[PDB]
């Protein structure tokens, strides 16, 4: 069935707890398969270490460039960056789980998990996925986030993977 995966996050390196997150692997198999992998690290990279380095409250808590730590990095499984491979699934309210991006066809490794509605978004970002538990670590996360995106904690990935 579709993937479940796990993120476990502290902020200063004191547990918030684990995020589990169901990948739409029946409505976007490759980016589905993209996270799936990039949570094992099971080609050798992945998200593993790296941070929540953009947590805006009330939009979106994004994470995913395990290269250069700052949003300008990350890679697919695929390669540098992989297509938008459909915007069937929308922003529909918290929890929904979406592709960064820099322009059309240009998702790496870059996501984000929604804290509000999104649907502005919707058509530029594919979803891919949504929280099946956690959402209140979630919230803790956001807590930590500002309007420019800056955090007031180091929030890190310290572990990752697939639970099925």
């Amino acid at each position: 069935g579709n993937p479940l995966v796990y993120l476990d996050v502290d902020a200063n390196g004191k547990p918030l707890g684990r995020v589990v997150l169901e990948l739409k692997a029946d409505v976007v198999p490759k980016t589905a398969e993209n996270f799936r992998a990039l949570c094992t690290g099971e080609k050798g990279f992945g998200y593993k270490g790296s941070t929540f380095h953009r947590v805006i409250p009330s939009f979106m808590c994004q994470a995913g460039d395990f290269t250069n730590h700052n949003g300008t990095g990350g890679k697919s499984i695929y390669g540098s960056r992989f297509p938008d491979e459909n915007f069937t699934l929308k922003h529909v309210g918290p929890g929904v789980l979406s592709m960064a991006n820099a322009g059309p066809n240009t998702n790496g490794s870059q996501f984000f998990i929604c804290t509000i509605k999104t649907d502005w978004l919707d058509g530029k970002h594919v979803v891919f996925g949504h929280v099946i538990e956690g959402m209140d670590v979630v919230k803790k996360i956001e807590s930590f986030g500002s309007k420019s995106g800056r955090t007031s904690k180091k929030i890190v990935i310290t572990d990752c993977g697939q639970l099925s």
